[PDB]
């Protein structure tokens, strides 16, 4: 049996990839890139910040400074942080606090493998951390999803090997940085952007005990 969850956090835990798009959407239209769409933002979710923001640029074939590289970096962060100062408990969505006391109690344990230096406090917002055994830091972890380093590490963060794992994902880069992990993949979206290859549910109620399960039995 699986021994280990690996969550991303973003569009899985809650539906702050919805605040990221929009908050990425304003820093691009602030520089005159309107090419940040919903379909466009597929390939900045579970990415880290600069990554993102290179992306961005890269849409538009448009180079700023490094000194004005930071600047915008850090000024769409400014404005995420604010727009989540009142996420709140009831912002978990469905099945998510269940499926965590649910792993607990079944002693399977619980990692963090999210891109994002704002993880720890949402964890806190939502009265969420006491359910993680350990949130791995992607500020200590240098290769962004798609590379698998940041949920090899969860994993080892927990004593439990990728090939004895589950990952709950949103994204593209995730599902490959899950795969390259030898962790098994289950996507939390659309098939038309993430894929026919792995599972994939619609929303996160589908995200029981009871499903890890049957996936991982197959
Ligand atoms: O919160 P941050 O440190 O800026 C890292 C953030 O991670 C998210 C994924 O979890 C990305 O979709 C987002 O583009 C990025 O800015
Ligand atoms: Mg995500």
């Amino acid at each position: 049996m699986f021994k280990a969850v690996l969550f991303d956090l973003d569009g899985v835990i809650t539906d702050t990839a919805e605040y990221h798009f929009r908050a990425w959407k304003a820093l691009a239209e602030e520089i005159g890139i309107n090419g940040v769409d919903r379909q466009f933002n597929e390939q900045l979710k579970g990415v880290s910040r600069e990554d993102s923001l290179q992306k961005i640029l890269d849409l538009a074939d448009k180079k700023v400074s490094a000194e004005e590289f930071k600047e915008l970096a850090k000024r769409k962060n400014d404005n995420y942080v604010k727009m989540i100062q009142d996420v709140s408990p009831a912002d978990v969505y469905p099945g998510i606090l269940q499926l965590l006391k649910d792993l607990r109690s079944n002693k399977i344990k619980i990692a963090l493998a999210s891109a994002s230096k704002n993880g720890p406090f949402l964890l806190e917002r939502m009265n969420l951390t006491g359910y993680f055994d350990a949130i791995a830091d992607p500020a200590e972890v240098a290769a962004s999803k798609p590379a698998p380093d940041i949920f090899i590490a969860a994993a080892h963060a927990v004593g439990v090997a990728p090939s004895e794992s589950i990952g709950l994902e949103d994204s593209q880069a995730g599902i490959q940085a899950i795969k390259d992990s030898g962790a098994l993949p289950i996507g939390v979206g659309r098939p038309e952007d993430l894929g026919d290859d792995i599972v994939i549910v619609p929303d996160t109620s589908h995200y029981t005990l009871e499903f890890l399960k049957e996936v991982w039995l197959q």
